[PDB]
C-alpha cells in the first residue's frame, strides 16, 4: 500500500508526475478523481491552511472530508503498544485506523512533536501509526516533517521561474526569530525538497545548536549527490544570503535544548536580528521569498518583505491546494 | 468589488432585488449558483443559525461551506497595522484574507465587540480588515451590524402583511432585559432597516443611556427623510406599544457604560419590566412580535409571548436561510 | 410523525425491514434517498464513530450533515419548562427545535446523563424534548439508550453467523472494568436487542447493585416472551461464559451510586479481572466478542482478545454507517 508520509519515500519521477498533475489541476479544478469518496483529516493541532484546502480539495473532485480532533469533539487517542489504557486516552490507534479504513478512502493526520523529548518526538510515532493499522493510504498533514508543504512549495518556485528545472538556484533556507520554540517539521521539508530538486542550499542559522536532526541532513547530502546541487551550513548572514535565488524562512527550537527551553530563552532572544527585512533581501539576486504560514510580521519578517512583489507567500498557500489534490488523486 | 457589510451600503432596488430572490429561492430552494463554489465561514463568536443557514444554504446551491472558528481550530489572527506580533495572534489579517481568497469564493465573519471600549469596538475592524485585503467578496454574519438578519427580519413582515410596502405600520424597537451587556448589533440593524422600510420607528428603551450610537440614529434619520417613515425615541412602556403593529425586542448594554459595566448592573437590574409579556402585546393593533434568537425564555419575553401565533420569530429565522443565498448569489 | 428514539418503540418487521435494508445499503453504498437533504447532527459530547458515520452517511445518499455542539460553537440550551433563563443556557429546545426543524429535514442527538441524579437522568429529557418540538424525525445519537449501535451490532451477528435467526444463541452481556464510571446507554441497548432477537441472554455482572434499570430489565422480559428467548442475571464469571456465542462488554456505574460515586471507586475497582481476556473468551463456544468502542486496552479487553480474529468490534462500528443510512432513508 502506498502513503503519503514524506517525498523522500517517492523516487523523482513520481514526484514529478505529482507537480505536474498539481499543475493541471491548477488549470481545472472541478472533476471526479474522488466522487462518491472520502477522506479523514485527523487534526491533533491547529491549523487554517491544511485543513481548508484539504476540505476543498475534497469537495472539488467530487468526493467529502470528515474533519477529526481528537480531544476535542472526538475521543482521545492512545499510541503505545501493550499499555494499561486507564489514563486519559479512550480508545487505541489500532482500533481507531481500522475503525476510520472502514468508513473513508484516505486518512490525512497532522500531530505536532510534544517538545518534552526529541528522542520520542523523532520517532514519528502518530504518523507511523496510522500508516502501519491503517488499511487505505495515509497522508502527513504535518508531523516532524511537511511533505504537502514541500510540493507546494516546489511548484511555486517552478512557476515562478518558468521552469521545473531548479538546478542552478542559490536556495537559502534561513531559521527566523519568534518568541517561542517551534517544530522543525518545515525546517526538515524545506531542506529535503530544496536538495531533492537540485540546487545549491544553504542552512542559515544562529548557532550550531540550531542545525537540524542528523536524519535530514543525511537526506539532504543524498538529494544533493543525486540531484546535482550542494549543501552548505552558514552563521553568516550576509554571505549567506548574496546572490540567493530563494529565500525560505522558518522558526523552529534548538534540538538539543528539547524538554529544557528554559536555557533556550535567552539564546534565540540575541538572534531577533535574524528577522527577513528589505536589507537582507537586498543582497539577494532579486531573489524571492516565502514563508508556510501562518507568519508573525515584524518578527519572523517585515511588512515590507511580505508585502513585497517577490513575497510568493500567497501562491505557495494556494498551491497546496492544487498538489493535494494530486496527492490524493494517485492514493486512491 | 461589491460586498455585503450592510444593507446602507446598498440602494433601495439592490435591496429588493435581493429579498425578491430570497422569496424566490424559498419557493426553490436547490439550484446551482453556487456550482463548484465555496465560501468561508469565519466565526469568533457562537451561532447556531447563521452557521446552519449558511452551510446549508451553499449546499443547495451546489457548493460547499468551510468553517473557521480563530484560535479554536484554525490560528489566531491580528488586524493591528505594522504591530510586533511576538503575543497570542500567530498570523496578519493582511495573509489570511488573501490565503482565503485563493481557497475560497466568499468570505463571511462574525465578530462581536470586545466589550472594553466602543471608541474601538465601534470601528468594526475586523469586517473592515476583511473586505479591504479580500479579492473576493465579503459578507457580515454580524459584528456591530447584523445586516443578514435585517433581511430576513424584512422578508418575514413583507410576507406577514402580505405585501412589500410597509409603509405606514407603527414599527417598535424595543430594548428588553438580559442579566448581563449584550451588543447593539442587532438593535442598530433593526433601527436601520425599519427606517429603511419606511415604517413609523420608536426605539423604546429604559434611559436615554440605552439610545444607539448616533451613527445609527442618523442612519435611520437619513432612511426616513426618503423611505417616507418616521423616528423617535421613548422611554415609555405603555404608549410606545400602542397600536403597534410590529414589535421587535433586543437586549444591549448601555454604550456610554461601556469598559464599566459594574455600575451598569444595577440600572439594568431596576428595568426587568421590559420584557415582552402579554399585557403589552395587548396593547399593540394585534401586532407581530419578533427576536433574531437566541432568545433567554421569561427574561427577554415571556412563555405566552414565544408560544403565541403572532410571534413570527421561528419564521424569521427561516428566512436567514433564502434571504443569506440570495445574497450569495448576488456576490458571485 | 415518526423518530428513531428507540427499537422497542418499533415492530419486529420494521426492525427487520430496517436491517435488510442496511444490508442492501452495504452492498450499494451511494444512493439518492437523502438528495438534496440536510440533517443536524447535535452533540453534547464527544463522538468519533457516530459523528463520522453520519456524516459520510449524508454524503453517501446525496444530502449534507450539519455538525452542531451546543456550548462549544453553538448557544446553551434550556430544557427544563417555565424556568427564568438568567443562567447560562442562552436558548430554549422549544425554539431550537422549531429553528431547525426549518432548516433540515432530519435531526440526530448525542445526550449523555449528567450523573448527578438518575432519576432526573433516565427520564431522557433531551431526547423527549427534540422529539416533542421538532416538526421532522428525531434520531438517537446515545443518550440513555444507544439504538443505532444495536442494530450496527444485530446486522454484525447475523453476518457473523450467516443468517438473520439468532435464536438459540447463548448471549452474554458483561460489565468490564474501567477507571471511571459511565453511562449504562449500551448495556440497556444491548439488552434490549440481544432479546429482542430471540436469544438466551445472560446479564454478567460484578454484584447486583450493577444490575440495569427495571425500565430495560422488564423490556428484555417483554421481548424475551414475544421473541421466544431468555434472560438471566449472573455474577459468576466462569458459568456465564460456559458455551456462549457471542460476548459483548460494556463498563458502567452502578446506578444506585448515581451523584455519589466516591463509595463506587472501591468497589468497581475491586473487580478488575472482569476484564475480558483469552480464559474466559476459551470458555466459550468458539464466541465472538464485540464492544462498542471506544475500548481502553487491557482494562476493558486485553490486547490479544482485541487482536482475535473473533473480535468483530470492527465490523460493528463499520455498520454503523450502513444501519444508520437505512434509518435515514426510512424516516424521510
Ligand atoms: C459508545 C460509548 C460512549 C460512552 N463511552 C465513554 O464515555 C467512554 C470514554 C472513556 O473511556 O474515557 C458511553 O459509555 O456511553
Ligand atoms: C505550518 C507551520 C505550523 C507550526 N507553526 C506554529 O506552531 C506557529 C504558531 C504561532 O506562531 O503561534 C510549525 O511551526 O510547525
Ligand atoms: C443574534 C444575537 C447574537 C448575540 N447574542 C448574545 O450574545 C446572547 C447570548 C446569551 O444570552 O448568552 C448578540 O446579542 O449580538
Amino acid at each position: 500500500l502506498k502513503h503519503f508520509l514524506n517525498t523522500q519515500d517517492w523516487s523523482r519521477a513520481e514526484l514529478d508526475a505529482l507537480l505536474t498533475q498539481a499543475a493541471l489541476f491548477k488549470r481545472n479544478k472541478l472533476g471526479s478523481e474522488l466522487k462518491g469518496k472520502s477522506i479523514a483529516l485527523v487534526f491533533f493541532n491547529p491549523s487554517m491552511r491544511t485543513r481548508t484546502s484539504f476540505e476543498l480539495g475534497a469537495f472539488q473532485l467530487g468526493g467529502h472530508a470528515v474533519v477529526l480532533q481528537p480531544g476535542k469533539d472526538a475521543w482521545p487517542i492512545e499510541f503505545n503498544l501493550g499499555t494499561v489504557m486507564d489514563g486519559d486516552t479512550a480508545e487505541h490507534i489500532a482500533e481507531v485506523a481500522r475503525v476510520l479504513g472502514r468508513y473513508v478512502d484516505l486518512i490525512g493526520v497532522r500531530a505536532f512533536p510534544k517538545f518534552v523529548d526529541w528522542s520520542k518526538d523523532r520517532e514519528d510515532q502518530v504518523l507511523k501509526s496510522f500508516a502501519k493499522y491503517s488499511p487505505v493510504p495515509v497522508i502527513n498533514m504535518e508531523t516532524i516533517t511537511h511533505p504537502c508543504q514541500e510540493l507546494a512549495h516546489a511548484l511555486a518556485l517552478q512557476e515562478h521561474f518558468g521552469t521545473p528545472d531548479l538546478r542552478g538556484k542559490k536556495y537559502v533556507l534561513t531559521w527566523t526569530y519568534h518568541p517561542k520554540p517551534l517544530n522543525t517539521a518545515v525546517a526538515n521539508s524545506a531542506l529535503t525538497i530544496a536538495t531533492r530538486m537540485g540546487m545549491d542550499v544553504t542552512l542559515l542559522c544562529p548557532t550550531p545548536d540550531y542545525i537540524l536532526d542528523e536524519r535530514y541532513m543525511d537526506w539532504a547530502a543524498q538529494n544533493v549527490a543525486e540531484s546535482g546541487g550542494s549543501l552548505q551550513v552558514s552563521h553568516d548572514i550576509d554571505s549567506a544570503y548574496a546572490g540567493a535565488d530563494v529565500v525560505y524562512a522558518k522558526s523552529w527550537g534548538a534540538l538539543p535544548f528539547f524538554g529544557n527551553w528554559e536555557p533556550e530563552k535567552p539564546i534565540r532572544d540575541q538572534y531577533q536580528h535574524f528577522i527577513v527585512d528589505e536589507r537582507k533581501m537586498a543582497l539577494t539576486n532579486n531573489g524571492v521569498f516565502s514563508h508556510c504560514l501562518p507568519l508573525r510580521r515584524n518578527v519572523k519578517a517585515t511588512d515590507a518583505v511580505m508585502d513585497s512583489p517577490n513575497c510568493i507567500a500567497i501562491d505557495e498557500a494556494e498551491n497546496r491546494l492544487h498538489v493535494q489534490k494530486a496527492i490524493m488523486a494517485a492514493l486512491v
